């Protein structure tokens, strides 16, 4: 017996929000930085962690040209940083949805090791759940982002880890969905370790698999999500080097495999990579002689934005040419979302 | 840790015989009828039940025009049919080798009850399987089919019921790829009940989920099989009316939900409707203004045959005409696969 | 591979304090009610809800006889009543660990409907759960509880309710074992509704089973954990009448056909029974001519104190006299634990 | 909603048939050796290979002295050898219920390579199994035997393999309690390798968990069954030495930690273990000082066999002596049942 989740009207309007998502030439941008991890960020160009300076570096961030409008479909951002408001006045949600941006947030609550395995983890962030996206979507954020992590060694991972990641995963997704906000499905795994082109494309389709049954376990609706995978790289200490057409050949043969083509969008992680080599890789995944049902587009964290923190210096009047740098990048990725960028 | 099941040989001709076999415009006919089915279907014409009279009805059914060439690329057959041979004096799998078919073979052992469960059942014909289909290749044929049977009712499918069938079903596909015979995927679920669109969309959404899961779990390689659902069809005792498009829209629903665009094909039963009604339906099906990755053919036993059983009266003089009828419906689902069909 | 989620050591000291919850004569009492629920019941004695109304109740509670002291092994406390004192000046887990008992406390944050179901919910407390059960070991709590629920209806409960329920269920038992406090599996099955013995008997065996399953994959340590569900009982509206004889066979062939011995003890749920009702139930469950290899005993919130409740109508001058009913019940329910117990 | 496997009767005469197994002091000698097996057995006896052999070998093991009447309770055998009769012109299944014994036989028709793992198997014999067993019970065959295989190495066993493994096991459970013979669940796993105690008590534990899950979901009965483990022991290659006395707490602690006391009894495999070795093991898992809810027993081929055979000789002037050295084993055997051996 059947008792529908949403109604056809929510359907359709997590449909318009993915759709706007994943918009041809759109991609996403995350801003969405912890306080250790932009401390990090703001120690390695070596000044103060203030809140007046996260504030500033997004005000770089957000406030850039016109020329990111059809670029930037959408950001993720911390809780923080939807409460901080601009030096015009306007809170930086309606600065983001002023240009046709679409409002993102990190919902998460870290990581803890799981018992009984070897380095494992599992995700935090499933109490008060309800109440704290409904408040999100009142201001103004419409879709969320989680984060799993999982790593390749000698047995990991784990069927527990890929069980219970799926599992919590796919209670998230339905809880963004009982509300109406999108939830993007972001199996990480780790690039950290040696390993050949073959095993990573083993496990990420294994984990995929794994992911998508979990899904279709809990009532999903698959045209209300998006998905946030690796690309498949091999290992930081893997002596094999390989073309970016291999890589881009075992990514879309890995994805081809299990992913459902009623998702509306992918899109995909930095992983540590270049800021060069990152868009090369995407540009040659767009370019690959198969069929896509599918958007295939960019959410950079570091690699939109790491070139504008090293134009930066900490020092204001720097911006234009940083914001300029990060203009850049973001034309690039533009390009390497259609397949038409060279560098 | 991996260790493969396939050399990429063995891969490469699962996918040229995978491609062969959903070729656009080419279809699958079901020969494959057992002593009791094409006793009762012999019965309802009313002649006696023979060897001979088996062997004639498939010299009506192989030995057709050569308007069926592009039309029909494979063809189910009976284990016994295999070893007849025509008056011509060729062996049947030449005879369809020759206009450019492809020999299929019906390899299970018929349906056993499930203890606690309420009238469900499962498929027999696991053991002898790797020498049996050694046997098979060695005799031509290329591609195989596995049926088994799930029905909508009060609380039904179980999914113990789902659970062990998509296993087994899982079982048999890998013992096909491991010698190099494709097999078809085909979980039928019964029309009968009364039961709308919307519960049977459900169930088999479901049920393809599991499938898929069960076999992503024991490394099979997608492209080297394919798929045989049914059309999401309202029950027998359904009061409810629908037309063709909200039938062909819940189809492409129900498919687009589950299915990886790895499979090389998506063919469908009959499922007792009528002759013209099932072409209807498929034309409908590709007909939708969707997206759809993969091939989207008609695999039918007693929709393509039962006019020129109707024709052919049990008498040698008639057949011709009776071949020529089942052309007829052959050109038909032809253009029933490419969209181009009108009644 | 094998990596041990707990040192010997860990395991030993989780050994002793689940042997010391269920040493043979020894109970447990749940004086976890929450604020609504406890306002509830001081509505139905028609007082005022303040915090020094809650404290004079459990002054009732655990400031009883010294004939309590071979009966009550451990009490379940709220995460408020921690951190009040009595009017002594001590510490209330103080006051339990001076007589004997053990700290007990219900660390979970209520419940969640499930999307896509039909009134199914899950249970809701994973965040800051290390920290926050760290802080409990330290202030002296050595086991906790967690409350799942499912319900007999129509086609409830899915399989999705039970897995989820016993995955979470799983993720608890494991971050309790991280630190060494012990958790208590509480898989409470809703009496409500019309259902005979044979349907409930059915379900407690499969959500039962399924719990071990999950908690086998987790790699729990089955001597440091317990086991709270309910007894099998026919619903409220149910009209067939049963013996206690019935209900109790019913319980030990549901109870032994998954429960694996390795688990130090079971305690039963209240369950909505009568105040004398349960005792006499727990008397001939001990009473089966049948090997049980665990502890059976008694888990009442409300069918120890809901006595002491009515006797004590808000005014302090009875609470002795109500002190003493509560000790009636205690005993009762000791006899009950042992098998010696006559109404 | 539940629709029960069997009536009570039908599980009355399970549970008479189980009881009726595992009697204290009565075992199971496994008379069920294959062609191949036996003619390697015969081949190391240095004599041919013929149906006159293995009935005169048979007529060693069958028609043995009134000693053995309290000691075996049940004996399985070939599928040749139930259609054999002895000098005398009585049938073996009638020799072996003369004197109390109970008949059973090996059904499985072998073992499978699994498909893209690393030398897994799965085992044969599934189809025309309800005929076959209905065949058996009317020539008085009363239980069965099925025997599935798990290795231990660098990443195996994985998890596919235990779950088909599992499954299989309880399609072949059920199958047998629908006609009323009582199914032995035989999990082997290879003492092959080099491995400590702790890696192989976990796999045991693993696997036989994932066994019951398996078993619970196909509604078996379970004190219509018995369980067939490995008592766990390091591997051939391992260095390591350890008593006898950590084998058997190791291997009461995996029964006790997944097995249900519902299942009647446990019989144990002879491993490849020595002679006497297995009869020390037996009667120190008996002698452990914990709680054993069932029949440990003891299941031994070659164990008990091995010695009449090299005292044999193959010539027919001996097998009295022959016959008084099984007659010894069996003797110590049954004193191994009940922890009242010494060597």
């Amino acid at each position: 017996h059947s008792h529908p989740a949403l109604t056809p009207e929510q359907k359709k309007e997590l449909s318009d929000i993915a759709h706007r998502i994943v918009a041809p030439g759109k991609g996403i941008l995350a801003a969405d930085e912890s306080t250790g991890s932009i401390a990090k960020r703001l120690q390695s160009i070596g000044t103060e962690n203030t809140e007046e300076n996260r504030r500033f570096y997004r005000q770089l961030l957000l406030t850039a040209d016109d020329r990111v409008n059809p670029c930037i479909g959408g950001v993720i951002l911390f809780h923080e940083t939807l409460y901080q408001k601009a030096d015009d006045g306007r809170p930086f949600p309606q600065v983001i949805k002023s240009k046709g941006g679409v409002v993102g947030i990190k919902v998460d609550k870290g990581v803890v090791p799981l018992a009984g395995t070897n380095g494992e983890t599992t995700t935090q962030g499933l109490d008060g759940l309800s109440e704290r996206c409904a408040q999100y979507k009142k201001d103004g954020a419409d879709f969320a982002k989680w984060r799993c992590v999982l790593k390749i060694g000698e047995h990991t991972p784990s069927a527990l880890a890929i069980m219970e990641n799926a599992n919590v995963l796919a209670r998230y997704a339905s809880i963004c969905q009982q509300n109406g906000i999108v939830p993007i499905v972001e199996p990480e795994i780790l690039p950290d370790g040696d390993h050949d082109l073959k095993r990573c494309q083993y496990v990420t389709e294994k984990v995929l698999a794994a992911v998508y049954k979990a899904l279709s376990d809990h009532h999903i609706y698959l045209e209300g999500t998006l998905l946030k995978p690796n690309m498949v790289t091999p290992g930081h200490a893997c002596t094999q080097k390989y073309s970016h057409e291999e890589i881009a050949m075992a990514t879309v043969t890995a994805l081809r495999r299990t992913v459902p083509p009623a998702v509306t969008g992918v899109t995909f992680l930095s992983g540590g990579q270049s800021e060069e080599e990152a868009s090369i890789n995407l540009n040659a995944i767009n370019k690959c002689p198969l069929l896509k049902p599918w958007a295939l587009t960019f959410s950079y964290g570091r690699a939109l934005q790491a070139s504008a923190l090293k134009a930066w210096g900490g020092k204001k009047e720097n911006l234009k040419a940083a914001q300029e740098e990060y203009v850049k990048r973001a034309l690039a990725n533009s390009l390497a979302c259609q397949g038409k960028y060279t560098p």
